[PDB]
């Protein structure tokens, strides 16, 4: 962990604990936590913290439950703000690794019905509410209900069958999350659980429904440009 966690780091970013955070926009933070996969090495893996009036919204656990806490308290301190509700978007470890961390804190969890009917299976826990979306991949806003200004979609199944997206309104950011690489990356990552012939389409999707974004977060890797979108699925059309 250490050595990678130095080799990460750029000139905007902070530590806390065993977090990085680096301010994104006035009300947007990326949130950065690392786990040791061997064989591997170290694996970052970027959520965000979202002030929104009153009170904070979270996407995306850490790995681990300490170091979701760890957040909790940096949020707590540097924000002073409570924590209103999360949105994890898939059920990976990367993504839902610290759900026990959010409800042992009180926070009310959402994600993909999909997501959550997957969790037992991906060894995740389940959160506590249930998104649905439309066929046209928006979030039915009675499953998201204060979601403020972060919008659900649904892209399609790509990295895998229950990824979510998200975009916070007022800023340039929308978050691809494990669905988009970078725009010079050399593969597409872990495949495992992928759907091979819709991630093309499903990352094309994210695009177009966050059409004005400039600035593109994902899970292992810097904010990019709108070429990470297409680079991704160049890289993908050659897996249909
Ligand atoms: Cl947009």
């Amino acid at each position: 962990i250490r050595p990678t966690i130095g080799q990460q780091m750029e000139t905007g970013d902070q530590r806390f604990g065993d977090l990085v955070f680096r301010q994104l926009a006035p009300n947007v933070w990326q949130h950065t936590s690392y786990l040791d996969m061997p064989g591997f090495g170290a694996v970052a893996s970027n959520g965000l913290i979202v002030r929104d009036g009153g009170r904070v919204l979270v996407v995306d656990t850490a790995w681990t439950d300490d170091q979701t806490a760890q957040i909790l308290n940096w949020i707590k301190q540097e924000i002073n703000l409570p924590v209103a509700l999360a949105v994890v978007t898939h059920a990976h470890q990367d993504k839902m690794g610290g759900m026990d961390a959010l409800h042992a804190a009180g926070i009310a969890t959402y994600a993909n019905a999909l997501s959550n009917q997957l969790a037992p299976q991906e060894g995740m826990v389940a959160a506590q509410h249930s998104l649905t979306f439309a066929a046209n991949g928006w979030v039915e806003p009675a499953t998201a209900p204060n979601f403020g200004p972060l919008k659900v979609f649904y892209p399609g199944p790509g990295h895998t069958s229950d990824n979510i997206t998200v975009g916070i309104d007022g800023t340039d950011i929308a978050f691809g999350g494990c669905l988009i690489k970078d725009s010079k990356a050399k593969s597409l990552g872990n495949l495992g659980d992928a759907d091979t012939e819709h991630y093309a389409a499903s990352a094309r999707a994210f695009g177009a429904a966050f059409p004005k974004a400039s600035m593109i977060v994902m899970s292992h890797s810097a904010p990019d440009s709108r070429a990470a979108i297409t680079h991704t699925a160049r890289m993908a059309d050659k897996l249909r």
